[PDB]
């Protein structure tokens, strides 16, 4: 047996395939830009569960894979216990070129199970859940120098995403409801400690908060902002900011959130996003009239009028505060009214 790379350099991998001398390829997961995920079975350990990602053989996603595995060490050094929801690795190896990292195997992300449930919403109880274990898991990171930067719902997976399937009370539809709602944070790769050398622009766009659009240095309230984006998108099933330039996602955080204060506005040197102390854009272009159409104060987007459901709003709208200094942290967070609401096993983490 060759060892295959295809054109783009990913790994061809077949069921039956041995890795290690100990990993035996079982089935498919996943596969992005990176690499691949694979399921595998380690005869070194009992014939475990494995997620393998295998990094395509390209220069630099093996030394991203490589920035990878040395955070994940680190993480692991301040959580030996393994108890602040961390997918964290159980062994790496570069195999011909292509790095691998190996992972307790988990269920679906929260992207792809929202999708498979054709864009429906968690219920809140749900979105409570999962918003108390993701500030859990990052009040932990952030509380020893570490932001994480690249948070979104295709980095946080259910451990297991088994569903039962019923009828919707008020629509004309059947819909997938989670029977368990524990739930990992992924992807270290862009994680950065306090000391280390910060890119001028993190995050994915969604998820990106205006303090990096505006070049004005980022911390740990970036991921907080990016927690308030997923928490809106679990809500409602589609995302906050649905958009692919700096100027409009400006314009839309104005029509949701409301002005940029102007202490932000003085200090940025992105100059060319403002006239008059005020944002400047075009409200006849094609951008422009969509923002106007379908950016609507955030408020509006509450389904119900009731007690959790503004608590809900009032935490996220304290995740989304423009000024990173500002905005709440976890440890507030964790705090919030809103939590209230879990059930005793979902508090002490029993679940
Ligand atoms: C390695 N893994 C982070 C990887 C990087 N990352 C965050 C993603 O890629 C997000 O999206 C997926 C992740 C996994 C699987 C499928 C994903 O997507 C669907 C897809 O590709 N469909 C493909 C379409 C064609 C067929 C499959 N990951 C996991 N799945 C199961 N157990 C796991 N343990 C640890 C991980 C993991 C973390």
């Amino acid at each position: 047996r060759s060892v295959e790379d295809d054109k783009e350099g990913h790994l061809v991998c077949r069921i039956g395939d041995w890795l290690q001398e100990r990993y035996e390829i079982v089935g498919n997961l996943g596969e992005g830009t990176f690499g691949k995920v694979v399921e595998c079975l380690d005869h070194a350990r009992g014939k475990s569960q494995v997620a393998l990602k295998i990094i395509r053989n390209v220069g630099k996603y093996r030394e991203a894979a490589r920035l990878e595995i040395n955070v994940l060490k680190k993480i692991k050094e301040k959580d030996k216990e393994n108890k602040f929801l961390c997918v964290l690795m159980s062994d790496w190896f570069n195999f011909h070129g292509h790095m691998c990292i190996a992972f307790e195997l988990l269920g679906k992300n929260t992207f792809e199970f929202l999708k498979e449930n054709n864009f429906q919403p968690y219920p809140l109880p749900h979105v409570r859940h999962m918003a108390y274990q993701l500030c859990h898991a990052l009040r932990f990171l952030h509380e020893n120098q570490l932001t994480h930067t690249d948070l979104k719902p295709e980095n946080i997976l259910f451990v297991n995403s088994e569903f039962e399937t019923l009828y919707n009370e008020h629509k004309s539809c059947e819909e997938k409801s989670v029977k368990n709602t524990s739930i990992r944070v992924a992807d270290f790769g862009s994680a950065t400690f306090d000391h280390e050398h910060h890119t001028t622009i993190v995050a994915t766009r969604h998820y990106r908060p205006p303090e990096v659009i505006l070049e004005l240095g980022w911390a740990q309230p970036c991921d907080v902002w990016s927690i308030g984006c997923i928490l809106f998108e679990y809500y409602r099933g589609f995302t906050l900011f649905q958009t692919h330039e700096n100027r409009e996602h400006l314009v839309m955080m104005e029509k949701i959130l409301g002005p940029i204060p102007s202490h932000m506005i003085h200090r940025t040197r992105k100059q060319k996003y403002f006239y008059k102390g005020g944002l400047v854009w075009d409200e006849n272009s094609s951008d422009g009239r969509y923002v106007k159409e379908n950016c609507k104060p955030l408020k509006s987007y509450m389904l119900q009028d009731s007690l959790e459901h503004v608590q809900l709003f009032d935490l996220m709208r304290r995740m989304l505060e423009f000024d990173p200094a500002q905005r709440i942290t976890l440890a507030e967070a964790l705090l919030h009214p809103f939590f209230a609401g879990l059930t005793p096993e979902e508090r002490s983490f029993h679940t």
